[PDB]
């Protein structure tokens, strides 16, 4: 989904 700490995006 939306960007993440480094996972999502």
């Amino acid at each position: 989904p939306f960007c993440n700490a480094f996972t999502g995006c």
